């Protein structure tokens, strides 16, 4: 019985099926008052809602699914016919992402890619019928932000106007990535100060728009 298993257990009991918003509040109050978990949280989540609602992307890439909290959060706001792909290396996390997604009724617009982001990014175009990504949400291991950004650029998955949204830019921090995107003339950057999930600590989301 793992931590990620009780969180699905909570949703399966307290959340009402087919309602993406409900699941969200289930995951939030469980982690909020029983066990801490590396979900984006509601407070930066409300920012991703504002950012997704604005740029209204057709194809969106997530790096690191975990329990599907952010996959639910993003995909419940996608226009009809929009796709979200979510890369997750851990088979156990990837099995629970799917369940969570099924419960929310969001299984039809979210495609799970089970594997290491570095291995599947070069295979993204061909295997999954992908031209360019309208938006990338980075939230996997922090050492992989920069590598995978150059990897996404290399494979030509980055389009002029692509929105990279990066989590945990203050805590635990993604300093090499932050340094590259803010300094690069390929990226136009905005910071949104928020708060680390389930805590009174200052975190924030960095938005970086590729320019070519
Ligand atoms: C911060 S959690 C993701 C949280 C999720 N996006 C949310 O906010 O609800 C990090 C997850 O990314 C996965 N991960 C770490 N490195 C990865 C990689 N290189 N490729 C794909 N997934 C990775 C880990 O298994 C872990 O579950
Ligand atoms: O432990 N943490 O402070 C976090 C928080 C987070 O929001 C994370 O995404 C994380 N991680 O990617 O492993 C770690
Ligand atoms: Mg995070």
């Amino acid at each position: 019985d793992t931590k990620e298993q009780r969180i699905l257990n909570h949703v399966l009991q307290h959340a009402e099926p087919g309602n993406a918003q409900s699941v969200l509040e289930a995951i939030d109050t469980y982690c909020e008052q029983k066990e801490w978990a590396m979900n984006v949280g509601d407070k930066k989540g409300k920012i991703v809602d504002a950012v997704i609602q604005e740029h209204q992307p057709s194809v969106l890439l997530e790096l690191g699914a975990y329990c599907g909290y952010s996959a639910v959060r993003m995909a419940r706001l996608l226009s009809p016919g929009a796709r979200l792909i979510t890369i997750e290396i851990n088979p156990d996390c990837a099995a629970i992402t799917q369940r969570m997604v099924d419960f929310a009724g969001v299984k039809d617009k979210v495609t799970l890619v089970v594997g290491a982001s570095q291995d599947i990014i070069p295979q993204l175009k061909k295997k999954y019928d992908v031209d360019t990504l309208d938006m990338v949400f980075l939230d996997h291991w922090k050492d992989r932000y920069l590598p995978d950004t150059l990897l996404l650029e290399e494979c030509g998955l980055l389009r002029k106007g692509t929105v990279l949204l990066a989590d945990n830019v203050i805590c635990p921090g993604a300093p090499d990535f932050l340094a590259h995107v803010r300094g690069s003339s390929c990226f136009e950057c905005t910071h949104y100060q928020s708060f680390l999930e389930y805590r009174e600590v200052v975190d924030g989301l960095e938005k970086a728009i590729y320019k070519g």
